[PDB]
C-alpha cells in the first residue's frame, strides 16, 4: 500500500508542481521524499536504493543509478524525452520507464514561437528586421510541441511545410533536404536518437533562403555544431536561435546579432508546464501501482 | 507639373521601401529628395524651402520647420501617430496631412506578441516563467495594430478584453479601470492626443492580478513615469516592457528582470511594413497633386 517515491530534479519543479505530486501520491499514502539542486551523482545513488518509484527530468539516469536502484519498479520522466535514461539498463533491472506526452507542449512552443520574432527582430535591438507573416516555416518532426507551434505560425500567418518520416500529414515532404531548400524558418522538435545525433548540419544549413533562421527547442546534439559554425562562418545572413545551448564558445563570440541561446533550457520552465508534468508523472505512479498500468511505457522487458 | 517631394526620415526606411516610393514619384514626373540621417531640427529648414509635398516617419516636425516650408502643400505620415506633426501650424500654412492607416501593422503586432512571451520569460533567463495561453488579455485601443495583436493571441490561447470608446466590439468594458482589473496582461495600442497623455498611471497600474504585465508598443508620453515607478516599487510582481523607452532613468536602474526597453523603437521597423507604409504615403502624394484626393486627411483648414 506504500511505496517510497524518489523525485529527481537537478532543476526542480515550481512549488505548485511539488504541492500536486505530494497531493496525488500522499493521499494514495505513498512517501515523497525530493532531490533537488543535488551536486554530485553520489547523492542520488544513496536516495534511490530505497524507492519504489522514481520521478525525473532532464537529468541523467545512467547503469550506475539504475542498478544502484535495486527495489526501483518505475521510473517516470516528466517531459518528452528520454534521451538522459539508460533503456537498456532499465530493461536488465526489470524497470518501467515512461514519458508524459504532451504535458510540456505549450511552454516549450510558445518560447518557439517568442524566440523567432526574437531572432527576424535582431534580438529587439536596431536594425532592419523582418516579419513572420507570409513566411514558410519548417516543421523538423511533428508531435506534441511541433503540432503547437504550427498552430501559433498560422495565426500569425506563416506558410506551413511538416517533415516526419514516421507520420502522415498534410504539407509533407519526403526528403529532409527540400525542407531546408523552401523554408524561409527552421524549426527543429526531433527527439534524440542514433539516427537524429547529429543530423542537422553543413549540408542542410547550407540550403537555407536568405536570412534563413534555425529555432532549436529539441536538443543540442542533433546539431552538428562543426557544420554550423562553418556555414555561419561563410553565410552572414543565416541566424540560430535556441532553448539549448551549443557547447562552443565561437557562436557567442562571432555571431553577434544573429545568435542567441538561453542560459539554460527553460522550455519546460514555466508554473504552467511544470504542473502538468508533474502531476501527470504522479498520476502514472499511482496507476502503476494500483492497478499495473503500464500506458505511456518506452520499453519492453521480460 | 513637376512636384518636388522631399522624404525626411532620421532613421531612414528601408531601400526597397525607397525604391518603391521613386517608382511612384518619377514615374508621374516628380522629384524625390531624400533627407536622412540628419541629426537636428535645423538641416531640414533650408532643404524644405522649395518642397511641395512631404513624407515623413516619426520625425519632430514643428512651427519653425512648417513656416520654412512656404510652398509645401502637403505632408504625409508614412505610419499611423502624427504626435510628432504641429497640426495647429499646419493649418495655418494651409497644409494638408495625412497618415497611412495600418500599413505597419504587422510589424508593431508581431514584436508586441514577442514582446509578451519575452516578458513572461524572464527575458529568455533563467528563472520560473509563465504561459500565454489560458491568461486574459487587454487590449487598450483596438484599431489596425489592437486588432492584429487579438488574432494573434487568440490562435495562442489567450481570453480577450476590449477597451476603446470610438468602437463597438463583443467582450468589452466600458471603464478602463475595469481592463486593469480582469487583465493579466495589457497592451497599450493608443495614440498621443490631448486625452490620452499620461493616462496610464498609479491608479490604474494598481488594479492588475498577480504578475500583471504591460506591454507598450504605442507611446511612451501616455504612460504616467513617475505614478508606474511608485507602483513597481510597491509590487515587485509587476512587469513593464515597452518598445518606447521612458524618458526617467529609474527603470533601467531598479526594475532589473521585470523592465524591458527597445533602444529605440523598432515596431515599424522592418523590411515588409517599410515598403507599405512608405509606398502609401507615396501613392497618398501622388493621388492628391494629380486628383487633390484627401482621404486619410487627418486635419482641415481655411
Ligand atoms: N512602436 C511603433 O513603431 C508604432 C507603430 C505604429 C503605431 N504606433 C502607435 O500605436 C498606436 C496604434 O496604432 P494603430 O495603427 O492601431 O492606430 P489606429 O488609429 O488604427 O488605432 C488606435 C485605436 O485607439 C483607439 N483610441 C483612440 N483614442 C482613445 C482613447 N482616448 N482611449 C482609448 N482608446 C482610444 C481608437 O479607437 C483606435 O481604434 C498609434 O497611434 C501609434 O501611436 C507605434
Amino acid at each position: 500500500a506504500s511505496m517510497k517515491i524518489v523525485v529527481i530534479t537537478e532543476k526542480p519543479f515550481a512549488e505548485n508542481a511539488v504541492k500536486g505530486i505530494r497531493e496525488i501520491l500522499e493521499k494514495a499514502g505513498h512517501e515523497v521524499v525530493m532531490i533537488e539542486k543535488y551536486k554530485k551523482k553520489e547523492d542520488v545513488i544513496e536516495r534511490i536504493k530505497d524507492a519504489d518509484g522514481v520521478i525525473v527530468r532532464s537529468d541523467k539516469i545512467d547503469e550506475e543509478i539504475i542498478k544502484a536502484g535495486e527495489k526501483v519498479k518505475i521510473i517516470v520522466r516528466a517531459g518528452a524525452g528520454y534521451d538522459n535514461i539508460d533503456i537498456e539498463a532499465c530493461n536488465q533491472g526489470k524497470i518501467v520507464v515512461m514519458n508524459t506526452p504532451g504535458q510540456n507542449r505549450n511552454g516549450v512552443a510558445e518560447l518557439c514561437i517568442g524566440m523567432m520574432i526574437f531572432g527576424f527582430r535582431k534580438g529587439f535591438k536596431e536594425g532592419k528586421g523582418r516579419e513572420l507573416k507570409d513566411k514558410t516555416l519548417g516543421i523538423c518532426g511533428c508531435g506534441y510541441v511541433g503540432k503547437r507551434v504550427k498552430e501559433i505560425a498560422e495565426g500569425i500567418g506563416m506558410k506551413i511545410k511538416v517533415y516526419d518520416p514516421f507520420i502522415t500529414t498534410e504539407n509533407q515532404v519526403k526528403k529532409i533536404e527540400e525542407l531546408f531548400e523552401e523554408c524561409q524558418v527552421i524549426s527543429l522538435h526531433l527527439p534524440l536518437t542514433k539516427e537524429t545525433k547529429g543530423k542537422i548540419g553543413y549540408e542542410l544549413i547550407k540550403k537555407l533562403p536568405y536570412g534563413g533562421m534555425i529555432c532549436n527547442t529539441a536538443r543540442k546534439e542533433i546539431i552538428d555544431e562543426e557544420g554550423l559554425i562553418r556555414i555561419m562562418r561563410e553565410r552572414e545572413d543565416l541566424i540560430y536561435i535556441t532553448d539549448v545551448a551549443p557547447t562552443s564558445k565561437v557562436f557567442n563570440n562571432e555571431f553577434k546579432g544573429r545568435f542567441f541561446a538561453t542560459p539554460i533550457k527553460i522550455g519546460a520552465e514555466t508554473e504552467e508546464s511544470n504542473i502538468n508534468a508533474g502531476m501527470a508523472a504522479a498520476s502514472q505512479i499511482c496507476d502503476f501501482f494500483t492497478n499495473g498500468t503500464v500506458k505511456f511505457q518506452v520499453n519492453k522487458f521480460l
